[PDB]
């Protein structure tokens, strides 16, 4: 059991670069926008307070250098939502896909295409965390990198990479413009609050983890709700709500162990650790599987 | 560090299903070409014991059914090369990228591209094993699913999906249809080897380590490939080839440390253990990733 992510091609057709001044980053050109993160109009002089509305008006259009592959796309008007900056070009991409804007919740998951200086690197599954940080692989020129599921043969977008925090995670926004959690664009050091583990996740990892032959981790024993969630909380795990125990309810009857036995099960791995064994080849509890990515596998 | 897999556009431009009969699975469309398994020309019950000659002379071009999405491809043409059919059709694709067909070694990563009736579903990276299995999500109609690297803009072909093995693990083909691993395309039961550590791999996790500064398990001495293969593989461990003392190169020049110097590292630390400490944060060694996988990841 790992993680799959979705098909990339569908977005890999509206990466392009974005070039102002000396900083180049990646845009998604769909329709006739190319949408970017605004940071890339700052420079060192103005990094640690841009005043955007004020750097953006003096721009003109013609110091943005956008490329798509081969090609300089003519760039006709430019304006801002939020953090991310919108360059209007004279083409439509021919390639645009179906898509919508979406904003995610906190415990979903999401995949990324991992660009460079318009060229997609990488693709992989990350999950929107409790503190609206995501582990990442993000260098440096990875920013406008965006975030997706596919749905049929729609694309949404949920995020876009702006930045990295001190103790290497990441944080952007959604296509709107506005991140995700109490991050800024300015070139300072933020920390994120607390990072709250997934329960429900873990859970359904716990039951993937059960589907494939592991059974080392459970027990007999039971638990409350509350109970659980008292020693969940203790252990900055996020608390189980009655909806999140409804969306196992499949692993759950396929598994034939009821939630609240799953519960008391990693109730008793939190309590004691692993002892130096593994589940699903980790010594560590995994999050970031949630129970639909686990059902559909 | 994270299984991170190839971008599957260019791949994505060449999955077609192949039918014959009522038999469905994916194939590759390069060219005027269709590769896909050879066992599409079998019932259920041929899988169990299939004469493959015998089977395939019972077909012609017009027995072959190639879409592309709901578009058929007219097959002009077949024959079979090991164990992949090749199917000549009347329409080369607008789509074929640079493209090679590759033979990959234990350790290599690749990304697959799971498909099913000939559309994509999801992209993940897996390690050949040393056994030479692979540890897949594939599920039933996944047959034909390719493995891949990009390299520059050139889409190197390592693997097509051929089977499940008892144990729950995936064996398959090169895109020349030999075989990785002492595998033959019948439902019969197959046991693979028993699995080992990939030795090239952890060495590789090392090297990251030292490039992020985590270097407390840095041996003053080194030992020679001999030594350290007749005592690794007392751990589980593969032994090491030339070729992997050679892709371990780069990461060797970057760090200044031999590769006999690593070697004799983690001998000492098979040997004694990691006595509490971590390395990268793990108290587990990795050995997914590859020499370029660290690279890719790290730089």
């Amino acid at each position: 059991f790992r993680k799959m992510a979705f098909p990339s091609g569908k977005v890999e057709g509206c990466m392009v670069q974005v070039t102002c001044g000396t900083t180049t980053l990646n845009g998604l050109w769909l329709d006739d926008v190319v949408y970017c993160p605004r940071h890339v109009i700052c420079t060192s002089e103005d990094m640690l307070n841009p005043n955007y509305e004020d750097l953006l008006i003096r721009k003109s259009n013609h110091n943005f250098l956008v490329q798509a592959g081969n090609v300089q796309l003519r760039v006709i008007g430019h304006s801002m939502q939020n953090c991310v900056l919108k360059l209007k070009v004279d083409t439509a991409n021919p390639k645009t896909p179906k898509y919508k804007f979406v904003r995610i919740q906190p415990g979903q998951t999401f995949s990324v295409l991992a660009c460079y200086n318009g060229s997609p690197s990488g693709v992989y599954q990350c999950a929107m965390r409790p503190n609206f940080t995501i582990k990442g692989s993000f260098l440096n020129g990875s920013c406008g990198s965006v975030g997706f599921n596919i749905d049929y043969d729609c694309v949404s977008f949920c995020y876009m990479h702006h930045m990295e925090l001190p103790t290497g995670v990441h944080a952007g926004t959604d296509l709107e413009g506005n991140f995700y959690g109490p991050f800024v664009d300015r070139q300072t050091a933020q920390a994120a609050g607390t990072d709250t583990t997934i329960t429900v996740n873990v859970l359904a990892w716990l039951y993937a983890a059960v589907i494939n032959g592991d059974r080392w981790f459970l027990n007999r024993f039971t638990t409350t709700l509350n109970d659980f969630n008292l020693v969940a909380m203790k252990y900055n795990y996020e608390p189980l709500t009655q909806d999140h125990v409804d969306i196992l309810g499949p692993l759950s009857a396929q598994t034939g162990i009821a939630v609240l036995d799953m519960c008391a099960s990693l109730k008793e791995l939190l309590q004691n650790g692993m002892n130096g064994r593994t589940i699903l080849g980790s010594a560590l509890l995994e999050d970031e599987f949630t129970p639909f990515d686990v059902v559909r596998q």
